[PDB]
């Protein structure tokens, strides 16, 4: 009935926030995520206003849209807060359309944020800042890993950047049907989510932890190539080839001999050989601390 849904969903007073306080403003993505002041988010802090993301479903939706919706919303309680994912403040579930109220990044996604930066041919990134936005990701990460999560589409594009430069990963609950991802589609931004995916999620469909951790070598490569595209002119079918053979990507030209062969173990061709999350984030703190941020 419009957008009036065939169900009703229950009220959890632990989330919920009148719609009266949620002032909304310009969309971000799309959908659909805009942009809202949140009045007395915190009940001890009631006249203060929060600068927070909204996601709602469109007019178009159907009650699969909406079901979906719900799913992460429910995913994204149970998973809890952490300072590296983009975290549930809450929603407007009663007497109108669904709302889900989350993190805001003010400096939008890792991708645009690492190109924006690159020398001119936006202030430059030294070798320290870049090896910090990795260990901040690697420990989003390791904490979803360790709450049983598995993301299956990380990527810079599913990484935020707050003003203050925290890396939040986002988009962590969201269901997906793998088996009818579409292949030849791409993202927004014209570039294939296979050349993300590890070969046994792509060949085998089998989405592992092991599996994010080829996803965040691939990131690792964005990151150091300032933003990147993998593989680049790579149609599907040569990609399937590349990786049958045993093709990787070539070593970055502003990048370590370690943190490249960091890259090489998480695409490693035997998924129990690849670094965990967590020794990862042991590793990146030690290279962080060890890497010169010029001065
Ligand atoms: C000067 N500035 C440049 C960066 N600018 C920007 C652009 C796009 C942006 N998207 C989000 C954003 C999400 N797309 C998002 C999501 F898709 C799921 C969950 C939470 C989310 N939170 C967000 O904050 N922030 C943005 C900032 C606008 C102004
Ligand atoms: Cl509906
Ligand atoms: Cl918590
Ligand atoms: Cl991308």
């Amino acid at each position: 009935v419009a957008g009036v849904s065939e169900y009703e969903l229950p009220e959890d007073p632990r989330w919920e926030l009148p719609r009266d306080r949620l002032v909304l403003g310009k969309p971000l993505g799309e959908g659909q995520v805009v942009l809202a002041e949140a009045i007395g988010l915190d009940k001890d802090k009631p006249n203060r206003v929060t600068k927070v993301a909204v996601k709602m479903l469109k007019s178009d939706a159907t009650e699969k849209d909406l079901s979906d919706l719900i799913s992460e919303m429910e995913m994204m309680k149970m998973i809890g807060k952490h300072k590296n994912i983009i975290n549930l403040l809450g929603a407007c579930t009663q007497d109108g359309p669904l709302y889900v109220i989350v993190e805001y990044a003010s400096k939008g996604n890792l991708r645009e944020y690492l190109q924006a930066r690159r020398p001119p041919g936006e202030e430059q990134l030294s070798s320290k800042d870049l090896v910090s936005c990795a260990y901040q990701v690697a420990r989003g990460m390791e904490y979803l890993a360790s709450k049983k999560c598995i993301h299956r589409d990380l990527a810079a594009r599913n990484v935020l950047v707050t003003e203050d430069n925290v890396m939040k990963i986002a988009d962590f609950g969201l269901a997906r049907d793998i088996h009818h991802i579409d292949y030849y589609k791409k993202t927004t931004n014209g570039r294939l989510p296979v050349k993300w995916m590890a070969p046994e999620a792509l060949f085998d469909r089998i989405y592992t932890h092991q599996s994010d951790v080829w996803s965040f070598g691939v990131l690792l490569w964005e990151i150091f190539t300032l933003g990147g595209s993998p593989y680049p002119g790579v149609p599907v079918e040569e990609l399937f080839k590349l990786l049958k053979e045993g093709h990787r990507m070539d070593k970055p030209s502003n990048c370590t001999n370690e943190l490249y062969m960091m890259m090489r173990d998480c695409w490693h061709a035997v998924p129990s050989q690849r670094p965990t999350f967590k020794q990862l984030v042991e590793d990146l703190d030690r290279i962080v601390a060890l890497t010169s941020n010029q001065e």
